[PDB]
């Protein structure tokens, strides 16, 4: 049977190609990550349907009700087989699913514009003209939100306090925010690299605040883990991942 | 509970002899960034253990003909071993005979030669033949290019395979050794670069990184730690603690 796939739209790991033509099933997606599954699913010999997450999220869990949602709901109820995405392996999320080893590394850092006295984190946490904020019910969100290290308790009491303000629900919806008012945006350094490649207007701010991978999702338990495992570091020796980076940041 | 084995090598600033006027016995003998986490994954997953360094002093690789694995590797497949705590690679071939934790330590392969030099790659490199050029014996390292299809990587392997008993070290100490009395470039991993032109002013990493990879503790296939240890890992990385280390033993 074909395995179903649970993605989420996210420039460059995921989009919708374009063509003069309707485009049908999997045809539609194109993208490093959509790249990626092609590459798996031929070393592993498997088909599959790729479907866009319901709710749009990425997956986190509720404060009251202890419940999960986007992605990783998904998967933990078994709606799907695997999650192909920028999906952030993390501590919380390795309690209730399972992961690939990563095919991407990277870290959450600061999207800004150039030449401004903002030079790293503790300079946002300082002070509040510059508002700034992150992807709501996701794994930088979730990173503050846990952090007992001071700076980022800060960040996070401030962001906190300003949940319907600074938060966003998109990448997409903090990058126009940064370019049409005076904002600074906690994203993950992969994203930010494709961002500043084509904004010549806009830059990293200071390094990576942690260190995390992308790796494919599964359940708990699943035996294509270990497999699809295999599969990622065959990739990344012969090269081919890094040729996949290339040609969807350029 | 019976203390788990711990399977490890020596290699700076990872693990080391703890230096001493006075004879330390048992678990006492050893520190160093590998030394540290063990000791965190200890308290978090609150187990007991007894370090041994590899017999053979090998990482680990498969023997073409007989298809037989060596060193930490071999430890874990014969369950002699519970844990191997050690700057392990994780790596294709690795992969299909044991379990890794997710990694610890991301790095790639670099290359390790005096400064003031016009060569800038592994291309340059691999075209002449005066500047001889090698790496760490059935390593991660030396796998990379004996597998590879990359034209400038195979011509490199054919280079190295047919100077194996004179261009092939023991361990990356050795390589340190012959870069610095030879003119002598050494394919090692970037982490191991950076600490090593930290001490060594007149040394540098030339080019960037050939390749991406992992260090991740291993499991004899099918082990419970394996998923436990990944959660300890990504719980000592989120607090912050992982990076700790590093600056810890990369002074
Ligand atoms: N890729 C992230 C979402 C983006 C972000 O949180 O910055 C995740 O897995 O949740
Ligand atoms: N750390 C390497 C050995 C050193 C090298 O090959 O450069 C390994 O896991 O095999
Ligand atoms: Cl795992």
């Amino acid at each position: 049977r074909s395995l179903i796939v649970t993605t989420i739209l996210e420039e460059p790991y995921v989009l919708f190609k374009k063509s003069d033509k309707p485009l049908y099933g999997n045809d539609r997606f194109e993208g490093y990550c959509i790249d990626l599954l092609r590459e798996l699913s031929t070393i592993l010999g498997f088909t599959y349907e790729i479907r866009l997450v319901e709710d749009g999220k990425y997956g986190a869990q509720d404060d009251v009700n202890g419940q999960w949602n986007g992605m990783v709901r998904e998967l933990i109820d078994h709606k799907a087989d695997l999650a192909v995405a920028p999906l952030a392996i993390t501590y919380v999320r390795e309690k209730v699913i399972d992961f690939s080893k990563p095919f991407m590394t990277l870290g959450i850092s600061i999207l800004y514009r150039k030449g401004t006295p903002i030079d790293s984190a503790d300079d946002l946490a300082k002070q509040t003209k510059i508002e700034y904020g992150a992807v709501e019910d996701g794994a930088t969100m979730t990173f503050f939100k846990k952090s007992k290290i001071s700076t980022y308790d800060k960040m996070w009491a401030f962001m906190s306090s300003r949940r319907q303000s600074v938060l966003v629900k998109s990448n997409e919806e903090g990058i126009q925010r940064v370019l049409t008012s005076d904002y600074a945006f906690l994203m993950e350094s992969t994203t930010i690299e494709f961002v500043t490649q084509r904004n010549c207007n806009l830059t990293q701010i200071g390094g990576l605040i942690d260190s995390k991978g992308y790796g494919v999702g599964t359940p708990m338990g699943s035996p294509y883990r270990k497999k699809i495992t295999i599969a990622i570091l065959q990739l990344q020796e012969e090269g081919k991942l890094h040729m996949m980076k290339e040609k969807w940041w350029r």
